[PDB]
Formats: C-alpha cells, structure tokens, sequence
C-alpha cells in the first residue's frame, strides 16, 4: 500500500534524526507535544521523546502493518535495539503532505 511505504520513508528519516541528533529535522518530524508510552505510562513532550528514544539507539525500525483513519494513522512496527526485538505502535497524523509522528508506545 503506498500508506505503508510512506510511513516507511519517515521512519527512515526519523531514525537517521535521532541518530545524528539532527534537531531541526526531528523538530518537523514529531508534533511538540508528542507522547511516549513506556510500560503503559505516557510520557508527555517531544523533549521526552527525543531524549528517549535517542537513549534506546535504535537500530532499524520495521513497520508490520499500517492503518489508516482520516488524517491519522497507527502503524504496528518492531523496533531493533539492545540485541532485542521490541513491539511498538506508532500514532501518526498527516500534514501539508507529511506524516508527522504523535505518540509511540513500546509493548
């Protein structure tokens, strides 16, 4: 679906942000009041977030499935770190034709 293959593109983008800590990019990419659910706590900020997911060094993220809602999304995705595999749910939302990212839970 060309849904899924969009989500692919920013998430490749975003993963290359926050590795080389490219805050001009990651300030388009994620909404300023971004979530991160960590063990079934939101996480309130796109400071947070940033920092947070920065910390994990995530290596690869994989998108599984894509749905989409309107002008939002919720993508079921795998990312790689640590040596382990971590289920995720990724909550997007499109605008002036991108995907910017709202909130990301870790399983």
């Amino acid at each position: 679906d060309e849904d899924r293959e969009w989500i692919e593109r920013f998430n490749r983008i975003l993963i290359e942000s926050l590795t080389t800590g490219d805050e001009h990019t990651l300030k388009e990419l994620i909404d300023p009041n971004a979530r991160l659910v960590i063990n079934g706590r939101d996480i309130h900020g796109r400071e947070e977030f940033v920092r947070l997911l920065s910390e994990m060094g995530v290596k690869h993220f994989h998108v599984h499935d894509v749905k989409v809602v309107g002008n939002k999304a919720v993508t079921r995705g795998i990312l790689y770190f640590n040596g382990r595999e971590y289920d995720v749910d990724v909550f997007t939302r499109k605008i002036d034709g991108r995907w910017l990212y709202e909130s990301l839970e870790v399983k």
